[PDB]
């Protein structure tokens, strides 16, 4: 019952925990308690190992003896709400916050978590504001800066950026070689201009993190299958992903479970969500051969347990370090081979993913050393896309004549021959080097088209047929709004329902803004510039983020009237109305990725200076695959050049515009059964090698 030698064994364990020995320091904790459980500072160590350790719920029991104890003990309120905060109670941590603030207005670490739980939530002015104040309390405040760094990046707020992109870099160089996990996010890393090396060690900290959560269940090593008997000659391959369901992950490869061959595959989809009740949640289930609820099964040792009972060869990881995803099943191995697929754009650095799917242009092997995984190679690009699927009403297209371009009021859908083999006379323009575009003319239909978009009208009728309005098809069919159903109905797209001016090249980028850095937009105005009869098209994505990036175009010298933005919209929305710009300029600094294959579905030719990271160079894999090398630049003034060239050489920009037009069909870019045979191809090759006795390395066909 004495407290001199509880608070002996106190400060052992503290030393325990320095050297990283967690198991032995939570023993000592203990000890301590045992010996004097009025120990507020025991009860508070003790939790934050036990939150390390991923037992929040006891974590949670201490922290509040802590706070019984001494309650003007700030810091452990600030704790246990992280602790409330990972249990999904936001509303009770949010109380442990401002009631650290209450009795402690200076304490800084609650207002950077105060500041956290609004960036999550999507506030990012809030999250901004209290950040600032963390750091006017506590200006060497890591965390605070870093995730301060990044609210500043998604709205576009460059003050001092240059600046700022050094003192990012001199925190993570100090926390690396203090041996401390960095502020900086893995997935946040390809933003910020650090060395391969710093982000691939970034990864590799936070993938440890899975280790304590995971040691904890003394689980031992899984016993993984050598052969294919079990299975029948089947090799067992499992997807784990978190967004099995109105997920971008879904919109990109729902198609493949299906499209596996099941003489020699057994598909295993393993979501770690809960049913959304969405179309993309109920293919995969019905096209998987089996399709597990992990998110019922919490405990990563008896899910882990389910996919090692299973029996699954490969399992494939499609989170990374993303939301949802939970790598702790992923540390446990419960597959011979495991590895990284579409959903991360970036390297786990961690010791339990052997392969990382990817392709030469992605990934070159000059580069293999930002990734700590063995290079896996598709044939072309392993960037695949839904779209042939989701969309076939944009197979095709229809113009209506206003005095002949392309992109100025546009007609898709399934019936849209019919509908136009009803009309008088409808005039049939060629695209040469089988295709052809269809141009209704200036008619007493033709302007009864044009009243129904000018009055805002949802709908019209014409012949029987059914045209709606581009802008409401949520009021017409909200399934397909959303991607989950293909539009029954001709829909009509046009400039003047978004403000583009009908004369004038569109440049666009419905990327989110984070994307965009100074150098980017000042090649943008650069462009712009050398293009005066054009403006570039962008989203609110987020809207706060239009002042910050309006007020940046003028200083560079671009009248307000240059750059023009629009509201995000729903999928179908957001895939046909690409179909009114000229050309996209592309992100240099992280490419559109899902966003890339949007812009091509729609015969948008996209413009991409591929860089070093795997982020910066998917688009340029993109466009090889497709066909088209001429819209890939080596350097910011071949970007510049390229962009110029299409938006002032007419017939340049109408030829490209029928190569990605028509490759975007005939090339192997949105083909999801031939993906999913190369992929298929790539895995025996993986399980060949396993079988054969041999550890995980490159794969180069
Ligand atoms: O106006 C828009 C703009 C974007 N999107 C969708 O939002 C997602 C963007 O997510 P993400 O930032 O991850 O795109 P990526 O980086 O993969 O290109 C994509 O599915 C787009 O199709 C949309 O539905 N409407």
């Amino acid at each position: 019952s004495c407290p001199t030698h509880a608070d002996s064994l106190n400060n052992l364990a503290n030393i325990k925990r320095e050297q990283g020995n967690i198991e032995e320091a939570v023993r000592l904790y203990r000890k301590a308690l045992e010996v004097f459980p009025e120990f507020a500072a025991a009860h508070s160590n003790l939790a934050s190992v036990l939150q390390q350790q991923g037992k929040l719920q006891e974590a949670l029991m201490h922290y509040k003896e802590a706070i019984r104890i001494s309650p003007t003990f700030a810091d452990a309120y600030s704790n246990m709400g992280n602790t409330l905060k990972e249990m999904q109670d936001v509303q009770g941590a949010l109380q442990c916050y401002t009631r650290a603030i209450q009795i402690n207005p200076a304490f800084a670490d609650a207002h950077s978590n105060l500041a956290s739980i609004h960036k999550d939530s999507g506030n990012i002015p809030e999250a901004i504001a209290s950040y600032r104040t963390a750091l006017k309390l506590k200006p060497d405040f890591p965390d605070a800066y870093c995730n301060l760094a990044h609210c500043l990046q998604i709205v576009c707020d460059w003050t001092d950026y240059d600046e700022r992109m050094k003192k990012l870099v001199s925190i993570v160089a100090d926390q690396l070689e203090k041996n401390r996990l960095p502020s900086v996010h893995p997935h946040h890393s390809m933003l910020y201009p650090l060395s391969h090396g710093f982000r691939k060690a970034i990864a590799e900290r936070h993938g440890n993190l899975c280790l304590d959560k995971i040691n904890v269940l003394h689980k031992p090593p899984y016993e993984h299958p050598k052969d294919l008997k079990l299975s029948d000659g089947r090799l067992r391959v499992g997807y784990v992903s978190s967004d099995f369901g109105n997920h971008p992950t879904s919109h990109l490869m729902q198609s493949i479970p299906g499209m596996h061959n099941p003489d020699k595959f057994e598909v295993f989809c393993y979501a770690l969500s809960p049913d959304d009740g969405t179309n993309f949640r109920v293919k995969v289930m019905a096209e998987a051969n089996h399709f597990i609820d992990l998110s019922q099964i919490p405990c990563n040792g008896k899910a882990a347990d389910r996919i090692h009972q299973d029996g699954i060869h490969i399992l494939v990881n499609m989170n990374g370090y993303t939301k949802g995803a939970r790598n702790e099943l992923f540390a446990l191995r419960p597959a011979p081979i495991q590895a990284m697929w579409l959903g991360y754009p970036g390297t786990s650095g961690a010791l339990f993913m052997d392969y990382i799917i990817t392709d030469q242009e992605t990934s070159p092997a000059e580069v293999a050393e930002q990734y700590s995984e063995k290079l896996a190679y598709m044939p072309h690009t392993f960037f695949i896309g839904d779209h042939a699927n989701m969309f076939p009403h944009l197979k095709k297209k229809a113009v209506i004549d206003f005095k002949i371009y392309d992109n100025r009021i546009v007609l898709n859908g399934i019936d849209l021959k019919a509908f136009l083999d009803s009309l008088p006379d409808v005039k049939i323009v060629k695209m040469k080097c089988a295709l052809n575009m269809p141009v209704i003319p200036m008619n007493t239909i033709a302007e009864a088209v044009i009243e129904m978009i000018n009055r805002g009208q949802i709908q019209i009728t014409i012949n029987g047929f059914s045209i709606s309005n581009g802008l409401a098809t949520t009021q017409i069919n909200n399934k397909a709004a959303t991607g989950e159903e293909v539009p029954r109905t001709i829909i009509v797209t046009t400039r003047s329902q978004y403000g583009l001016p009908e004369d004038a090249i569109v440049y666009c980028n419905f990327n989110q803004l984070y994307k965009i850095d100074p150098s980017t937009l000042q090649m943008w105005a650069n462009i712009l510039k050398r293009v005066p009869n054009s403006v570039l098209w962008l989203l609110r994505f987020p809207a706060v983020g239009e002042p910050n990036i309006q007020q940046y175009a003028q200083n560079m010298g671009l009248p307000q009237n240059r750059i023009i933005f629009s509201p995000v919209a729903p999928k179908e929305e957001h895939v046909r109305r690409g179909q009114l710009a000229d050309v996209c300029l592309d992100t240099p600094l992280c490419n559109g990725h899902t966003t890339g294959m949007d812009v091509l579905w729609a015969g948008t030719p996209m413009v991409t200076m591929p860089g070093e990271t795997l982020a910066s160079r998917v688009a340029a894999s993109q466009l090889t695959c497709l066909g088209c090398l001429e819209l890939i630049a080596k350097n910011r003034q071949e970007y510049e050049d390229i962009a110029v060239k299409l938006g002032t050489d007419l017939e340049y920009l109408k030829k490209v515009r029928g190569k990605v037009w028509k490759q975007r069909i005939s090339s192997p870019l949105f083909n999801t059964k031939q993906y999913t045979m190369e992929l298929e191809r790539l895995y025996l090759q993986m399980w060949e090698h396993y079988a054969a006795g041999n550890k995980p390395d490159h794969m180069i066909k």
